[PDB]
This record gives structure tokens, sequence and C-alpha cells, in this order.
């Protein structure tokens, strides 16, 4: 029993964090094989990069300086070719995630991991992270068996305190640019499929007060959901919620009628899994993984 | 900016998780140097669990009865001893991934990261607080026994908890790494209940200072309070008493934000009286008590 915001074990990623210094700027880099990936703002990026030489980039893996033997840019990520392959390189992939998907963030400062937390890619493409100056280059990831899927690299903090970054190919999530200019996070919405997954987790843990005899059509639920700034629930979401629906004996459209009532009436001084708000940062897979005990 | 429930990076602890099997039972062990630490109830059956005599059960065991597995490598147990509720299995190989570590016993209100494991394999890491009733509101399924709680300040791993049991309310009980249980719990299946839980007042205040550091001031007020008047109001909402130590501890955050500790105490009093009014503090509609003053300073 128990339901916690749980991050993936960060060990495979910790062995990859390095410190990248270029001029006055110091941020984090991801050392995989003989390449160090980091935000290109560490340095007109084509013009700024051409002026740099390999010895300008000081890379440090622990107390060992890695010598840069080449550099190239891929979108908003700088790829620094190093002479030494990372002996701690795990099995990895670069994956681009969709809004609503969750990942673990290994927050780093000066190439040293300081903390790990579970995030969600918001529907407005920002992440509500916890980052201070020097956290740029910190990565987001998931673990599948023994494979690390890198999905995020931190680049900036928007004026509202929310964070923006790219996938490991340097493509930003959201309409953001790596430039000091006026940029604002769009109005955010609630990840509906994730809220339903968290309601199933609450039922698995013994919380049933919110359940009701009612059901709803997928269309009627989406008309209500749109009114409360909730993302539309697709047939794919209903299908993905299948396992949890079968395990608890509560159909997805039956849980949608509970969600609809929670939206129109509130909690009424009650909590669900120790929360007075509807939690949307657990995917259906996160609930299954935690309420079954999958290991890495 | 931003305030998240943040766990310590678990890498230093992952390199220590092993699987310990004894008879039908399989749980987790912590392999540090040439010793594997694990809950002593690994030597029990459900027929023993009501009134186990661990000294008697242990004397009947031999080293080859304990099957220890570090990854896909079976370790050889060359000795065993019991220290309180933890079994110490001497093995013939020192763990090459043994980090710099300490065994620390924590006080209620203290936080730590939990590396939840099954079959010696890490499945997840989350943050916990030792509740005032000495339980932890963890996330553990069967097979998680032996999963450890820790803090990682300055490259050293301070092990503070080893998971042993789940109480009937879904909360968890365990020991420090010397085998001493936190709370009035015993490693027996006899009737045991967690005492009434209370909110960790100093942690709530630390989280209100974190909210002020992050720009949330809506809950602040023009009032102050005496420490005694605050405690009289606090006890009525099932909040732990705030001691002069807690007030002293909150000093740095008070100086950084310019809000006197007893001034923040008066804001807490008001929140307890009025609730949030549809507002949130750091993305929460409840007063959060699982961030210590040290956690707030570290993260902010
Ligand atoms: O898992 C246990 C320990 C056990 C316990 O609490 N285990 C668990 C821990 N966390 C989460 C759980 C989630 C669901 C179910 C069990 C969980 C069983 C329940 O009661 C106690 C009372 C005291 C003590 Cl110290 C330990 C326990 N055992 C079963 C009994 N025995 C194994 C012998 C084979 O039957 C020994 C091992």
């Amino acid at each position: 029993s128990g339901f916690r915001k749980m991050a993936f074990p960060s060990g495979k990623v910790e062995g990859c964090m390095v410190q990248v210094t270029c001029g006055t700027t110091t941020l984090n880099g991801l050392w995989l094989d003989d390449v160090v990936y980091c935000p290109r703002h560490v340095i007109n990026y084509e013009d700024l990069l051409i002026r740099k030489s390999n010895h300008n980039f000081l890379v440090q893996a622990g107390n060992v300086q890695l010598r840069v033997i080449g550099h190239s840019m891929q979108n908003c990520v700088l790829k620094l070719k190093v002479d030494t392959a990372n002996p701690k390189t795990p099995k990895y992939k670069f994956v681009r995630i969709q809004p609503g998907q969750t990942f673990s963030v290994l927050a780093c400062y000066n190439g040293s991991p300081s903390g790990v937390y579970q995030c969600a890619m918001r529907p407005n493409f920002t992440i509500k992270g916890s980052f201070l100056n020097g956290s740029c280059g910190s990565v987001g990831f998931n673990i599948d068996y023994d494979c690390v899927s890198f999905c995020y690299m931190h680049h900036m903090e928007l004026p509202t305190g929310v964070h923006a970054g790219t996938d490991l190919e340097g493509n930003f999530y959201g309409p953001f640019v790596d430039r000091q200019t006026a940029q604002a996070a769009g109005t955010d919405t609630t990840i509906t499929v994730n809220v339903l997954a968290w309601l199933y987790a609450a039922v698995i843990n013994g919380d049933r007060w919110f359940l009701n005899r009612f059901t709803t059509t997928l269309n009627d639920f989406n008309l209500v959901a749109m009114k409360y700034n909730y993302e539309p629930l697709t047939q794919d979401h209903v299908d993905i919620l299948g396992p949890l629906s079968a395990q608890t004996g509560i159909a997805v459209l039956d849980m949608c009628a509970s969600l609809k009532e929670l939206l129109q009436n509130g909690m009424n001084g009650r909590t669900i899994l120790g929360s007075a708000l509807l939690e949307d940062e657990f995917t259906p897979f996160d609930v299954v993984r935690q309420c079954s005990g999958v290991t890495f």
C-alpha cells in the first residue's frame, strides 16, 4: 500500500553527468559514449560556434578533465566530441515524449547530481520543475527494463517559474526559443487520462468515496472536461486505462462520471491519496508500475 | 524557481541492493563492504511471525541457508550475526560499489529518500518523512522488506531506515541500520497500530517560507503570536508542538524572507482557521509537512 510520486532510480544517469564550462558559463552535460550533450546557450549560434575552438570547452567528469576533440550543433543542443568514451554509458535511446507523459529529472549543478524528481510534460509543453541557476543541461528520462530513454534536457526558466527544454536532439518542447526575449507559457490544462489513472490508483489503495453508480458517454464527458480546462479524453486514453478498469471493476466511463462529479462539486473537505487537488502527474503506466512493483 | 518533493540521487544506494533468500522468503539486503544487512524476519515463516524467538531460529541456520544474490552473482555467506532486528550476513566479497556511508538514527519530522526494491532490484525512489507517530507513509508492496531510507549530503550516504513492515492502516514501520525500530513496533504479527498521526509543524512553517521565497505571499498577515498561544491553537488541529529549537532552526529562513518565525506562526494559525479558500500554496491545496527547514534551504 501507499502511493507516492516516484522517480526512476537515477544511477544509470548519474554516471553520465559532467560539468561543461565555456567562458564564464558553467552548466551540465550528458556524457554518452564519446559525446557530451549540453544546451547550445553555453556558448546567432552558427556564428558564435565557428569562433570557438575545442580547448575553449572545459569538460569535467568528476575530478577528471575530458578533452574535447570536436564540436557540432544539432538544433538547440551542442554535441562535444570527447577523446574518451564514458565507461558508465548505459543502454540508452533518445525519445521525444508527448504532453501528459511523465519522466524523472536528475537536477544537477556543476556536473553533480543533487536531486531526482518525477515530472510531467504539461499540455502547454512546460514542466513544473525545481531548478536554480546552473541547472541547465539537467536531463529528464525514463527506464524501460535496463534501457534509459532520455527525453528532456533543461534549457530555461520562464517568468512564471515553469521550465522549458528540449529533447536530446535539441528540439524544444513547446513554442520556445533559446534566447533572452519575451516568452510566456501558454494557459495550461489538466492531463485528464492521468487524473483518471490516479483515481484508479486511489481505488487500488482503498479510497472509494468518490465512486458513484453513474456512467457517461465519452462525448458528454469531453463537453464537461473542456469547461474545466481539462484535456480531451480520447478512445486511446480509454483503451490505455483498460488494465486498471479491469483490475478495479470500474469502467473508464464509470470513472469519468466520478471525475465529472468531482469537477462540478469539489472534494468537500475530503482527500484522495492525501491530496485535496486532482493529481495529473501519474500516467496509467506509472500507476500500473507502482501498484505492481516493476524493477530496474 | 519551483518547489518539488525531491529525492536524493539513488545511484550510491542502487549499487548496494542485493536479494536475500532464506527458505521461502525473499527480500532485500544492503551490501556495504563485506556485510549484507537485512530484516531479521527473513529467517521466519508465517507460523513463526506471531511469537518468533529470533535467537533460537538463527542458531538453527547455517551460512549456506542464506542465498545472497548481487545482480546475477551469488554471494557466499561466511558468517551471520543479529543486531537488534537486523540480520548482518558476513559475505566473502566486499562490495566494490560501497560508497562513503554512515548509519544515522533520525528523529520524527526528518525526511529521507526511499529506494523501493523487489528481489534486490531498485524499482523507484521517492521522498518520505519520519512521522511523529514513528511510521512512514511509504509505497511498499510484498517483497519490499529491506528497502532503505537515506540522505546524501556531501558525497556520504547516511542510511537511516530499513523497511520491515506494513501496519493495518497502510503505513510503514522499520528500523535504523542498527536494527532498532522507530516507534513502539516489534517485528511480530501481533496486533500493532500506529498511534494518532500529527502534522509536523516545523516542516509546515519551512514549506510556508519556501512558498514566500518562490513569490507566494497571499497567506501572510499583519499578526504575530506568542510561542505558547501558537501551540495552544496548533494542538487543536493535531499539529505537533513547536519548540524553541524549531524556532531557532527556522532562523535562517526568517532572516532570508524578513518574516519573523512567530509572524509566520500567525499566518499558519490563520490558514488552520480559514483553510485555503480555493487557493494553493506551492501547487498544493493542503499544508505540506514533509519538507524540513534544511530541505527548503537546500532546494531554494
Ligand atoms: O512480508 C512479510 C513481512 C510482513 C509485512 O508487513 N510485509 C509487508 C511490508 N511492506 C509492505 C507490504 C504490503 C503488503 C503486504 C505485506 C507488506 C508481513 C505482515 O506482517 C508483518 C508483521 C511484522 C513484520 Cl516486521 C513484518 C510483516 N513477511 C511475510 C511473513 N513471513 C514470510 C513467511 C512466508 O509466509 C516473513 C516476511
